[PDB]
């Protein structure tokens, strides 16, 4: 059901260990962990979810930017990227990396 | 200024006009506190969320209402917002500029920093 694609925009590259971590908003309004992993060789996170567990709700996506940058040596600007979605009854989450920019797209599909 | 915010939208090919943008600064406790908030002009611009005195070293959030501008223009968007969070001032004050790209179904962000 979900899934999340990374490219560093550098190296013209899949970005390959990144840690990303998925949150789900509690009825308290906080964020309870939900899923995470590392990205794969092919920037690729696959496994998070299952439909069983993935139920319509209000999901946050973290992917740990900054980490990824300083293991290349490479200076950061953000934190990190938080991508904030409602899901509403496949996912696809991918996002692109510079240094001082990201962008992220949904694609979402049957 | 030294914090200003800039959102176009890629569909029209515009300024993105009374987009709301909330920013926060992490306390000491590890919560998010209210820093400053706004909506942009006719321009996209938003100007005036703080000041050079007010502006110290922190981790600071620019959430930007990406959501309320495309449902008002009557349109059911991906994301509940677009986020922006960053460490500023570390090595001493600079001017931050934090510019917004805005599709329904993405966006993209990027920070122009001076001294
Ligand atoms: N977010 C995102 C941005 C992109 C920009 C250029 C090409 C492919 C891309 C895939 N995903
Ligand atoms: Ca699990
Ligand atoms: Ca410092």
């Amino acid at each position: 059901p979900l899934m999340v694609k990374v490219l560093d925009a550098v190296r013209g590259s899949p970005a390959i260990n990144v840690a990303v971590h998925v949150f789900r908003k509690a009825a308290d309004d906080t964020w309870e962990p939900f899923a995470s992993g590392k990205t794969s060789e092919s920037g690729e996170l696959h496994g998070l979810t299952t439909e069983e567990e993935f139920v319509e709700g209000i999901y946050k996506v973290e992917i740990d930017t900054k980490s990824y940058w300083k293991a290349l040596g490479i200076s950061p600007f953000h934190e990190h990227a938080e991508v904030v979605f409602t899901a509403n009854d496949r996912y696809t989450i991918a996002a692109l990396l510079s240094p001082y920019s990201y962008s992220t797209t949904a694609v979402v599909t049957n």
